[PDB]
Order: C-alpha cells, then structure tokens, then sequence
C-alpha cells in the first residue's frame, strides 16, 4: 500500500512472525537482535 513491495515471509507467517519482525510500508521494522530471511534470526 506505500510502495511495490510486499511483506517478506521467512517460513509460514511474514518476516520472521512480527514478535521479532514487524512487515511495512515497503519495508519490515524488527527490532534489534533479528536477521533470518526476514527478522527471525
């Protein structure tokens, strides 16, 4: 909805679960300590 881009899903939820990754605004806001494909590592 804010750009051409889409939440990344790093197994069967969206960026590492937004627990330790939140998806955005062609973007995905995880806090510090998470990488994964995503933000779950």
């Amino acid at each position: 909805e804010c750009d051409t881009i889409n939440c990344e899903r790093y197994n069967g939820q969206v960026c590492g679960g937004p627990g330790r990754g939140l998806c955005f605004c062609g973007k995905c806001r995880c806090h510090p300590g998470f990488e994964g494909s995503a933000c779950q590592a």
